[PDB]
Order: C-alpha cells, then sequence, then structure tokens
C-alpha cells in the first residue's frame, strides 16, 4: 500500500522543526539549503498523503451513490426518487474530480 | 471552475525538486530566493486543493443527510428511527466546519 | 476544538507572501531565515488542519456504515443485501485509515 497516515506527515515535520531550529541558532548556507531541502521533501509527502485520501474520498462518494440505488429501489415508487436521483448524478460530479 | 487536481499538485512540485537540485550542486543566493518562491506559490496551491475538495466533501456531508430524510421515511415506524436522525445532526455539525 | 479551518491557512500563507515580497525586493540571510521559519510553521499547520478533516471524515466513513445497516433492516429479503454488505465491509477498511 502506498498510503500515507497524518501522523506520518507530523512526525517527518518534526525533523523539520530539529532542522529550523538549528538554522535559527546558527544561521548558515549549509543549514538553508537543509532547510529548504527537508520542506520540498515534506511537501511531496503532503500532497502524496492527499492523494491516497482522495482516491479513497473517491471509494467512498461511489459508495454512496451505490446506497442510493438500493433505497430506490425498496423505496420504489416513493416520492423521494425525485430528489434522491438528483443526489447521485451530484455525486458522480464529485466522483470524476479529485 | 477553480478546482485543482491532485495531479497539478505534483507536476508542481516536480518543477521544485528541479529547483532544489540545482540549489544543491551550486549553492547561491539567487537559488535560495527561488526556491523559497517556488515553495511559497505551492503552499498556495496545496491549500487550494484542499479548499475545493473540502468543499466538495461539505456537499457530499449534505447529501448523506438526504439519503437519512429519504431513508426514514421509507423506514416509518422502525426502530431505525431513533439512531439516524442522530447520525444526521452529527453530519450537520461536519457540515458546518471545513 | 482543535479543528482548523480552510481559511485559517490562506491567511497563514498571506503572510507568508509579504515575506516572500520583501525577501525578493531585498535578499539577505534574515530574510531568508524568516521565510524558512514562516514556511515550516504554515506546513504543520497543513497537516493539522488535515487531521481534523480526515478525522471528520472517518467519522462520515462510520455514519455510511450506520445507513446501510438501517436499509438492509427495511430492505430485509431484498437482493440489495449481498452487495450493501460488501460495501460496509469496505467502508471499515476506510474506517481504518487515516
Amino acid at each position: 500500500g502506498s498510503h500515507m497516515g497524518t501522523e506520518d506527515l507530523k512526525y517527518s515535520l518534526e525533523r523539520l522543526r530539529e532542522i529550523l531550529e538549528r538554522l535559527e541558532e546558527n544561521p548558515s548556507e549549509k543549514q538553508i539549503v537543509e532547510a529548504i531541502r527537508a520542506i520540498v521533501e515534506n511537501n511531496a509527502q503532503i500532497v502524496e498523503a492527499i492523494r491516497a485520501i482522495v482516491e479513497n474520498n473517491a471509494q467512498i462518494v461511489e459508495n454512496n451513490r451505490a446506497i442510493i440505488e438500493a433505497l430506490e429501489a425498496i423505496g420504489g415508487g416513493t416520492k423521494i426518487l425525485e430528489e434522491m436521483k438528483k443526489q447521485l448524478k451530484d455525486l458522480k460530479r464529485s466522483l470524476e474530480r479529485g
């Protein structure tokens, strides 16, 4: 699995903090570059973490549509059909984004 | 549409990577500032990407409530009413956050 | 509440922008470190904002499962049971991630 945890992001930034503190205490070209490096890598980690979450969210959206279809089946003939079908289409719209 | 894709974030960071590599190979005031600039802009892109996603998530939460109301209708008289109504309120709580 | 708003992230980055602009206009060791500092802090804010959102999303996933159980109850005997139960398990999988 390529899924990244929220805690994983935190731990990476804790290291970044250390580097920052070292930079502030003893400003230098080395510490500046190392600080930037860590930030650049961490930025990727954040996006990658978001990616996995978004992909999961997409599955949830699809799952939500499955509920509607099942609901409309057993609720067949009930007014709710008029509005629940509209929601399904809206979920599809969301499904195609991420 | 102002929606930003996950891939869009990646591509921006790929450019950032290039700048980092140039910085590391040839440290300089120019490369430092340019690296920082790219990071600052990319940070905005991440938040803006999150914004759109969160706004979509808010709509999903509202949509989830719509399912409950439709469900409670056809399930009227069924015990589930006691608990499903509690969920709806919880979804509302989430709806008002983002 | 420890929940952070999307707007909160924006406002922080607006300050970061100002620092960047000052850096670009007058490059200096001071502005470089201050720019990095702000970025490091803002990176934490982004992750913390994500954390709260993800935790909320987890609750939504659980809530979605509650809908299924209520649906399956009133729809008992209906074919939908075969597929809706599969979704519930998939939601559980998502619930255990974040």
